[PDB]
């Protein structure tokens, strides 16, 4: 495979053996990726194109950035990757560096997930704190309880109640049963929501003592060089992943002594949660990202795409919301096909946009990867608006209050309405709660008897 | 410059969990490896036994290993926008070249991850709740939970401890709710013919029967206990498949894999090529003739030098599983430990639970070294502990090796009358249950 392959041919191999149809195939574009660069892939024909997908978001720096390249072969090649040790040197700097740097970091923990990570934050509370129950909203991975919890209500076999980022449910609750509840786990949505919508969140948990988990997997380095904890909003517990080491595999959970000390009695472990190479790679992202100047150039970088979108959809007349911070803006439009076919046309014109509508550029852009990404926009919006106008209203305004209504539900379960059947829901779900047969519950470890 | 107990107060300030860091480590923090050799932080220097948990299976920075991760981080990259990448499309191929039960494979991060996707992968697949299960398959709830013999209705997930005759009653008053037999192959009570024998009695239930080999997939033999004859649906590995670097594989039947799509498995690092590099350099060494065949030659060779130590000196003892993976049973739960910690003192990381795990760097001299300081270590516990170091000789009781059973792995052995109350009680506690407490279940089942 030296030479002269196909992406159709790859693709075919891959049916074979490991594709699964719609999460490896049918929703990736269909070019198989050989190496990337910078701001820019190859994909195995030489096509190359501009990255705004940042390999859904685990990298921040760009691909192949040397300093961490560097960092992770010289742990491999000339130290070790693994050891009888749990603890390493590297370990211990990168945790000694976390702690410096974060206001809530008094203690980390290592895994190699974000999935696993959040579970670690949801196992250390129960187990700091002798209580039962998780309110949760955001995704958090992919386990059973963590996708459940996603959706407004409560699973009782899980222990996890979904508050859908009402403000309203979460107090009524906490009044309610407050004194059940291990901790809140919230993933940070930024564009519906601001700074001053979860310093509030965590004043609510602080005054019920409740610890307040910010699931940042995403978020982390993306809201802001120190993600949204760094905006000024106080945490517990915050667990980062995405970025941290720049692709490669490691999260971390950051979080004051008395609630990270749980972590014996609590029962997690996992044999690569020692791995060294990746805490090696994460000092370089980290050297990286406090270097004056990079971080800012990234969200100017941002700023320009972000602009540039608006002003192409606004220009043609399609209706358009562009917000969110420069480093993961969405672009909300109309309805949920036309944004899907405009980025799924500009893979044609040499630009991997992310489907879902988040754009991620990283720190190795430059105005020419920029603008080769807003001239494939260009195109490809007006051939969407040629060939599909039953999909592309251009006849100006503004999204109506009932589509971003509607969105905020359908992309991430935020239930904003103050109506009635909202309300009824956080009524239901709260005598449910408190009514339960208490004999019905998660396996807690350790044991609450 | 650095101490080793420098290095452990500031784990402690930023990091360190005290038992599982620290009081279960032998004092030194390690520094670097090579082959079978660790240096911790001020050059002591130590043969090492533990293989890093069992991640390991060639020896530390094996070249060709670190060849293949190097190329491709420095000169293709790390994760792209396509989930799919050449390395993974080789390795797959490769896997499913080399075992009968691959027919598809996909790829995760760690075992605890590995196990859980079989279970979702059999309910997906099946559209059935139940999953018995025994053995260790990683320290999510319903993982850990599984290991006691029972019925949690929470995570729909039954233990059976090993227990043939449990196994076949359950199967018998309600497989047709079983969506798999999960099992983590033990091979020091139980041979390859039991193994044979579960899957035969799963196939005539039309119940998948899949194999956690975390552990064994590479130590049991060089194809695990699915490579010494044993059938399976699924097949997952991890510890050795990338040598130390993070990677695990869930291999089997198609009509098992291809439900990845509704079972809503995902995880944004399934797709880092690095490692599965880092797998097929393994597998290449694995394959090269002579290499796996001399290292458990060198199992063996410790194995038996440990048997001859401990029988020479009085105490009673069991030494036995694969060369690459074997255990050495004492008459209590204090003697072993303390000949391990001890040991650390004369140069040796003995795995400290009691299964000893050579690598393929292993020559005679590391081994002889290891050997030399077990006597030393033995020796030493039994003049100063004699109240855990019998030594009037004899064999182990059977009293002592059916409680162990129980206490390591949760194997109910026993055919007296508490146990087959157990097997009756939870097979009632199934069947009566309040069918309406379920667990969630992707796609739903109606
Ligand atoms: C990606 C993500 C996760 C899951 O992390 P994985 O490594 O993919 O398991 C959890 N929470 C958030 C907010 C995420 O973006
Ligand atoms: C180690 C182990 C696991 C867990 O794997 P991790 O990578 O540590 O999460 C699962 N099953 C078996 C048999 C194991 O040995």
């Amino acid at each position: 495979d030296s030479a002269n392959l196909t992406n159709r041919g790859l693709v075919e191999r891959a049916r074979r053996v490991t594709a699964a149809e719609n999460y490896d195939i049918g929703t990736r574009f269909s070019a198989m990726i050989q190496s990337g660069e910078g701001a820019w892939l190859t994909d195995v024909e030489g096509n190359r194109y501009v990255d705004l997908t940042a390999s859904s978001g685990t990298i921040i720096l760009g691909h192949r950035n040397q300093a961490v390249t560097e960092a992770i072969t010289r742990q491999i090649r000339d130290f070790g990757t693994a050891f009888a040790s749990t603890l390493s040197v590297p370990r211990v700097e990168l945790a000694e560096r976390l702690c410096e740097r974060y206001e809530c970091a008094e203690k980390v923990v290592f895994h190699k997930t974000g999935s696993e990570g959040t579970a670690m934050a949801a196992r250390l509370a129960r187990a700091a704190t002798g209580r039962e129950l998780i309110l949760s909203c955001g995704y958090h991975g992919w386990h059973e309880w963590q996708l459940a919890g996603e959706t407004f209500g409560y699973q009782q076999t899980t222990g996890v109640v979904g508050f859908g980022y009402n403000e309203k449910a979460l107090a009524k609750m906490l009044e309610a049963f407050g004194n059940e509840v291990a901790g809140v786990l919230i993933s940070p949505e930024l564009l519906y929501f601001d700074v001053e919508f979860y310093q509030r969140m965590y004043a609510l948990c602080a005054r019920y003592d409740v610890p307040f988990m910010m699931d940042e997997v995403y978020t982390g380095f993306r809201a802001g060089p120190k993600g949204v904890h760094g905006l000024g909003v106080p945490a517990d517990v915050v667990v980062v992943s995405k970025g941290l080491a720049n692709g490669h595999s490691l999260a971390a959970v950051m979080g004051r002594r008395d609630i990270i000390d749980a972590y014996d009695v609590s029962g997690i472990q996992g044999t690569y949660t020692r791995e060294v190479p990746p805490m090696a790679a994460a000092m370089a992202v980290l050297d990286v990202l406090d270097t004056p100047g990079v971080y800012e150039h990234a969200e100017a970088m941002g700023r320009r795409l972000a602009d540039g979108m608006r002003e192409i959809l606004t220009g043609e007349g399609i209706p358009n919301w562009v917000g969110g911070p420069a480093l993961m803006f969405d672009t909300v439009l109309p309805n949920d096909d036309l944004g899907w076919e405009i980025y799924k046309t500009a893979h044609d014109f040499g630009v991997y946009f992310e489907d879902s509508g988040t754009q991620l550029v990283t720190t190795a852009f430059d105005e020419a990867a920029v603008d080769h990404a807003l001239t494939a926009f260009r195109k490809a919006t007006r051939q969407v608006i040629a060939d599909r106008p039953d999909i592309a209203p251009t006849s100006g305004g503004e999204l109506t209050e009932e589509r971003k209504l509607d969105f905020a539900e359908e992309a991430f379960g935020g239930l904003l309405r103050d109506d009635e059947r909202t309300n009824a829901l956080i009524d239901e779900t709260i005598e449910k709660v408190v009514n339960r047969d208490r004999s019905i519950k998660p396996v807690l470890i350790p044991a609450q008897n």
